[PDB]
C-alpha cells in the first residue's frame, strides 16, 4: 500500500573496456528520498550571510545537524516587503548565499511567495494599479531569472481566494486582483514565471480547502493556466483535521490529476488555538508554552498526518512550517525548543521517514552480465565495492544504468 | 436616486398622410414596468389545463386578479422529474397551455430549471454518465425549441456550486457534473440552449452567495461561457439579510457588469426558521401559522428588500417564490392566505410598485411638429386622444417614436 512510493532499477557494473564485473559482491543503500520532506528555514539567510557568531552560531549549527538528518527540501523567504523594502534594491545576494549554502547540503529549494497580499512591497500603494501590476510582473521576471538553476520551484501566487476581498489592510496586490480578477492575475504571473524559467516547478498555494479553491483551480485550468502542483496549507493550531477530513480534501483536489504539495504544516504541542478564530494572525497572545501531553499529542498526530499524505499517490511533498518552537504566533509548533531540546515529534518523524520509509542496506551479487536489481523507496542510492562508492537514481522508468570503474 | 429606472422619449403624432397632429391635447399613462416584478406560479399549469371547477376555481381566480395587478413576470416549473416522469413522454402540452394563458395576461415568462440535481429524471440512474449527459443536452434542445417564441428565458442550470458534491441522494446530474466538472457541464448546457434559441435569456442560478459562486462565474466567463444574467436566490426563512449584507453581495457580483436577477425571494410572517439548518428542505413541521406582528415584520422587511434591489442598477428582476401562504415548507411566505385574506405585504408592495414606482397620468399638448416629450419609469405607456389609445415603449435609446391614425 506504499507501492507507489517504491520502485525497481537494474544497474550494470562494467570495467573500463565495457566488460562486465560478473559475480561481484556489492552493498547497496539508500542515501536520499525522492519524496520531498521539507521544512521552511528562514534562518539560513542570516546564517549563510555570516550574521551569527560565538555560541549562538554553535547552538544554531546544532539544530542544523538535526534538521538535515530529517529534511531534504527547504522553503526560502521571498516576501516582497522583506526582499525589497527599498524600491529598486532587492536582497538578491543575501538569498543567493543562503541557496548556495543549502545546495551544498543537497536539499531541494522552493521560494515563497512571488505574489501575495501580505508582506508585499509597501511602496506599491503610491503607484497606480497599472504600475503595480507592471512592477509585480517585473519582480517575477527578475527574481525567477536570477535564481534559475539554483531555485527552480516557486509558490508563484498565494491565497488567491481571499486576496481580492482581503480587508485587514490596504496593499497593492489586493488592489490589482480586485481590479483585473483572480483568474487574469494568476494567468499572468504564471506566464511571466514560465517565461523566465522553462524548467521551473510553479505552484499556486492556499489555506482555503473548501470548494472555492477547487473551483478557482478548475477555472484556471480551463482558462489555459498550466499549474505544475497544487499547494494546500495545513496550519492546524485549532486541532488536527483527522484522517477522514484530510482524505475528503485529497480526493476532491485529486480530480485534476496534478501533484499536490502540502506546503505549510503545523501541529502545536501546547493548548489548541480557540476554534472561532478565522484569520490565525489575529491570535496574538504573549506566551504559548509546550506541555508534555501536548508533545505526545503533537507526535502522534504528526505521524498520522504524514502517513495519510504519503499514502496518497498524487501527494509529492510535505513541508513543515516551523522547525523550532516560538516561531509564527510564538506557537509551540516546532520539533525542537528554543533551548535546543529535541521534542518527541522529531523522534517520531525521524523514525517514520528515516527508518519505516527507508530501504535498508542490501548485500547483492551481480550476475554474469554484471547486472544487479535494486528494489526500495524511490530516491538516491549508492553501490559500494572495492572501497569505491557510486551514486545512482532509483526511479520509475525501468532503464538500466551502467556504472564504470 | 432611481434615475437609472427612468427615461425620456419623444413621440410624434401624425395623421395617416404623415402630417403632424399639431397642438393636440393628449393623455399619457404608464401601463407596464420594464422592470420584472415576478412570482413563481405553478398553479397556472392545472388551472390552464382545466383541472379546477366550482368554487375552488372561483377562489383561485380571485387570487389571480390580485396576482396580475402586481406582477409582470412569472416563473414556470420545468423540473425534469415532474415534466417527464415517463421517459420519452414530456408534459409539453400542459405547459404550452399554461404559457399561452399567461401570455394573454401580458406577463414575461421564465422556465425553471432545465438542469438541476433535485427533482431531475429518476430514470437517469439506469444510464451511463455518457448517456445521462447526452440525454440532458437533448432535453434542453427539445424544450427550448418547443417553447421558442413563448418562453424565451431559462434558468439553464441551478445550484452548480453544490451540484457535484451533493450527497443527500444519488441523481444523474450530480454524477455527470462530478465526472466532467462544473465548468464543462455549464458550458455545454448554455451552448445547447443557445443553439435552440438565439434570442433566449439564459441564466445560471444559485443560493450560494459566498465567493465560491462569484469565482465559479469568473471561471465560466473566462472559459468563453456567455451568461445573460446571474441568478441569486434569496430564501430568508431564517431571517431577512439586512441592507448591508445585501449590498455587499450586489457589489461583489456587479464586477461582471452582467444583469443580476433575484430569482426566489422568501420572507415569512410567522416564527423564523432556526438559523443552524443548512438544507431548508429538512424543516418539515406540521404547522407554521402567520402572526399579526409577523405580517407587519414581513411587509416592512419586504419593502426594504425590494427598495435595496431596485436601487441597484444592474438588478433587472425580483421574483417572489410563493404568492400564497402554505406553499413550500407550508411556510407563511405568501402575500395572501389560503382563505384568500390579503396580507399587509401585498398592500405594501402594491403601493411600492404600482404607486411610488409608477408614473402618473400626464396631460400634454403636442407642438407644431406633433412632438410630445414623455418622462417616467421605463416600461410600456399609452397615449390617448379622440377616444383612441396607442401603445409605445419608453426606453433608454433616444429614439423618436411616430404614432399614426
Amino acid at each position: 500500500c506504499l507501492q507507489h512510493r517504491m520502485g525497481t532499477t537494474t544497474i550494470k557494473l562494467v570495467a573500463a573496456d565495457g566488460s562486465p564485473l560478473a559475480n561481484k559482491e556489492v552493498t547497496v543503500k539508500q542515501t536520499k528520498h525522492k519524496f520531498l520532506f521539507g521544512c521552511a528555514e528562514f534562518t539560513s539567510v542570516p546564517y549563510a550571510n555570516n550574521k551569527f557568531e560565538g555560541k549562538q552560531k554553535e547552538k544554531i549549527e546544532e539544530r542544523y545537524e538535526k534538521f538535515f538528518d530529517l529534511f531534504n527540501f527547504v522553503t526560502l523567504p521571498f516576501y516582497w516587503g522583506k526582499f525589497e523594502p527599498v524600491k529598486g534594491k532587492p536582497d538578491t545576494e543575501s538569498l543567493k548565499n543562503a541557496a548556495k549554502w543549502l545546495q551544498t547540503k543537497g536539499v531541494e529549494l522552493k521560494g515563497h511567495p512571488l505574489c501575495w497580499h501580505t508582506e508585499t512591497a509597501p511602496w506599491l500603494l503610491d503607484m497606480s494599479n497599472s504600475e503595480i501590476f507592471s512592477t509585480q510582473i517585473k519582480r517575477i521576471h527578475r527574481d525567477v531569472t536570477d535564481f534559475k538553476g539554483l531555485i527552480d520551484m516557486w509558490d508563484v501566487i498565494n491565497e488567491v481566494v481571499i486576496m481580492p476581498i482581503f480587508d485587514k489592510y490596504d496593499n497593492g496586490i489586493t488592489r490589482i486582483c480586485k481590479d483585473m480578477g483572480r483568474i487574469k492575475l494568476v494567468r499572468e504571473v504564471f506566464k511571466a514565471a514560465r517565461e523566465s524559467n522553462p524548467n521551473a516547478t510553479l505552484l499556486i498555494n492556499d489555506f482555503e480547502t473548501s470548494e472555492s479553491y477547487d473551483i478557482l483551480i478548475e477555472g484556471l485550468l480551463e482558462s489555459g493556466v498550466h499549474i505544475d502542483a497544487i499547494g494546500i496549507q495545513s496550519h492546524m493550531h485549532q486541532g488536527y483535521w483527522g484522517v477522514e477530513k484530510t482524505q475528503e480534501i485529497l480526493e476532491r483536489f485529486s480530480r485534476f490529476k496534478l501533484p499536490i504539495h502540502f506546503t505549510e504544516n503545523t501541529l502545536v504541542s501546547g493548548h489548541l488555538m480557540p476554534p472561532e478564530i478565522v484569520d490565525l494572525n489575529d491570535y496574538q497572545i504573549p506566551e504559548w508554552p509546550s506541555t508534555p501531553e501536548g508533545e505526545e499529542r503533537q507526535a502522534q498526530e504528526a505521524v498520522t498526518h504524514y502517513k495519510t499524505l504519503f499514502s496518497h499517490p498524487l501527494v509529492e511533498a510535505i513541508t513543515w512550517w516551523d522547525f523550532v518552537d516560538g516561531g509564527w504566533l510564538k506557537a509551540p509548533s516546532g520539533f525542537i525548543t528554543q533551548d535546543n531540546r529535541v521534542k518527541p515529534i522529531y523522534h517520531a518523524l525521524h523514525d517514520l521517514i528515516k527508518n519505516q520509509w527507508w530501504t535498508k542496506p542490501m548485500d547483492l551479487i551481480s550476475d554474469e552480465n554484471g547486472l544487479v536489481n535494486v528494489s526500495g523507496f524511490l530516491g538516491e542510492y549508492e553501490v559500494t565495492f572495492d572501497g569505491k562508492s557510486k551514486s545512482f537514481c532509483l526511479d520509475n522508468n525501468n532503464e538500466t544504468v551502467t556504472i564504470s570503474a
